[PDB]
């Protein structure tokens, strides 16, 4: 049917551009030029990362940027496009440094999207930068507007969407026309500050990129898979802070959306969106991660899993102690909590001491380091089988990731996803999703279809009864009833009827 989106972001910091070259791997690890032929032919959509907004309140490049040499990197991205016609260069603004809640530029974002009047500035700027650099569309990574900030910040949305369909009239670009996306958050905690008004912010995008990953880090007690798929029993459980949410529900409905505790996994925060009216699963993005995420401290009897560590949280990382043992990457970067795919590989070839193991509930792989206490969660080409299959059977958009320079030299797992959307000799339909534990909460939007003896005046209806009515089934809260269903608080609308 319609092509899955692959949305791959290209993460370049201030000082590689203003040093860009193709052929130092110390001074720029992953070079346009790593983006093939064959690369470009496997992504929808390049997301180059990461432009800010300044204290002006407009869309602009980190002013330390050389603006020669950025514009020099955009064309190398947007010249890909000639090998295809489907590929976007969008431009991200934002990111945890730039607008985290303590972010180096967080009061601009708050600032732009305050009034009408900063939000016609900042909107137009977006698209002045858009076209400026050639760019095909506007991506929003703000980590995360609060309650209190979401009106303005849907509201920035809705003018920069007007304003993206005015420059598609105005180059004839009905074909390929520009986008606007958000990267959104990928669990129930910050989902919270905007969930109630998500058929809001979702209407004006092309795509929400869920980012469905950093699950488990160094800021939670216990280690855990940072992007399981389903739930295990065994692993944490989290406060569902969705249940709190200001969304004028009943006892009823929030506890058959809200289940708490629950398993913190990507289904978890892809079912949270479908649940709610007027988000679409067409325009749902599921991230997947290019990264793993290590501890160290770890304690032994199943693998590392669920266990307490010792992994510092600060930033920059408090000392020199690179102990993930072969990440050479780590050593450059100076910080043993993160590796890339590319990194991972290496490890686990070399003589460093990792066991490759896998948990079936979760559908992810993770490495154990027996001798030294290490644990590390990440993803691969088999547990993207899994989350590729969840993509088609969900009716997704697509899948995201971050980020390209984490692939391995020869691009694997952009790869593999391109084969489990794209090839034709390509087979799931025996692959076993497995028992893990799945998010059962059910709102609005998600309204399985059932079947219900219609509804009948004058019967007695005792607790549970479940009767179709007026298009929908529904389900007494307690007994007896008689009302009609929909006309009183006793009848909980619990299914859809096929038409
Ligand atoms: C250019 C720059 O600011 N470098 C910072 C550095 O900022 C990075 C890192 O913190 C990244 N962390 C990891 C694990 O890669 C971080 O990546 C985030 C990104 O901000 C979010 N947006 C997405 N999208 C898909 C849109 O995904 C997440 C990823 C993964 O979590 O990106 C920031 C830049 O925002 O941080 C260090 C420490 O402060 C700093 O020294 C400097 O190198
Ligand atoms: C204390 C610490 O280590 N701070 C890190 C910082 O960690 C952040 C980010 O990695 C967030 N990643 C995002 C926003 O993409 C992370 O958010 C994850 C989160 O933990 C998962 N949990 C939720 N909940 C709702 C609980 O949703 C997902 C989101 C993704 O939507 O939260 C941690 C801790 O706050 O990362 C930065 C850059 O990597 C690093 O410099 C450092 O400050």
């Amino acid at each position: 049917s319609t092509r899955k989106a692959v949305i791959g972001y290209y993460f370049i910091p201030t000082n590689q551009i203003n040093n860009y070259t193709e052929t130092d791997t110390s001074v720029v690890p992953f070079p346009v030029s790593n983006i093939t032929p064959a690369k470009a032919k496997q992504l929808t959509h390049i997301n180059f990362s990461f432009l800010d907004i300044n204290s002006n309140l407009e869309c602009a490049w980190d002013p330390a940027t050389n603006d020669a040499k950025a514009r020099d990197v955009v064309n190398r991205l947007t010249a890909l496009k000639a090998h295809n016609p489907s590929l976007r260069i969008m431009f991200s603004i934002g990111g945890w440094y730039y607008s985290n809640d303590l972010g180096v530029s967080h009061a601009n974002y708050v600032n732009a999207v305050k009034t009408p009047a900063a939000r016609t500035k900042f909107a137009q700027s977006c698209v002045r930068i858009m076209k400026d650099y050639g760019f095909d569309g506007v991506d929003i990574d703000w980590e995360y507007p609060q309650a209190a900030e979401v009106d303005g910040f849907i509201a920035a949305l809705q003018e920069i969407r007007t304003l993206l369909n005015q420059q598609t009239i105005a180059d004839g670009r009905q074909a390929l026309p520009y986008q606007l996306t958000i990267a959104g958050a990928g669990g129930a905690f910050f989902l919270s500050r905007y969930y109630s008004k998500l058929a809001q912010i979702v209407a004006p995008l092309d795509y929400i990129n869920l980012m469905t990953y950093d699950l488990a880090g160094p800021w939670e007690k216990i280690t855990n898979h940072q992007a399981a798929l389903f739930g295990d029993a065994a692993g944490p459980t989290f406060y569902n802070a969705l249940r709190e949410a200001n969304l004028g529900w009943s006892w009823e409905e929030l506890t058959r959306a809200f289940p708490s505790p629950f398993s913190l996994t990507v289904d978890a925060a892809v079912q949270q969106h479908l649940m709610m009216e007027g988000v679409p699963s067409a325009k749902i993005v599921m991230g997947v991660p290019f990264y793993g995420r290590a501890f160290k401290g770890v304690s032994g009897g199943n693998g590392g899993q669920y266990s307490s560590h010792s992994t510092p949280g600060e930033d920059p990382y408090p000392n020199a102690d690179y102990w993930l043992v072969g990440c050479d990457e780590c050593v450059r970067d100076k910080d043993p909590r993160i590796a890339s795919y590319r990194q991972l590989e290496q490890m686990l070839q070399g003589n460093y001491g990792y066991q490759r193991l896998w948990n079936d509930k979760t559908k992810t792989p993770y490495l154990y380091h027996a001798q030294n206490g290490l644990f590390v969660t990440y993803d691969d080409a088999e547990s993207f089988k899994y989350k590729a299959k969840y993509i088609k059977q969900q009716q997704l958009g697509g899948v995201m990731f971050w980020h390209l320079g984490q692939d391995n030299r020869n691009g694997d797992l952009l790869a593999a996803l391109d084969r489990y959307f794209n090839a034709a000799d390509y087979d799931d339909s025996q692959l076993d999703m497995g028992t893990g534990l799945r998010y059962t909460g059910v709102g609005p939007g998600n309204l399985p279809i059932m079947t219900a003896p219609a509804y009948v005046p004058g019967t007695t209806y005792a607790q549970g009864a479940l009767v179709s009515y007026q298009g929908y089934v529904w389900q007494t809260k307690w007994g007896y009833i008689t009302s009609a269903p929909g006309s009183d608080s006793a009848w909980l609308k619990v299914g859809r009827l096929a038409a």
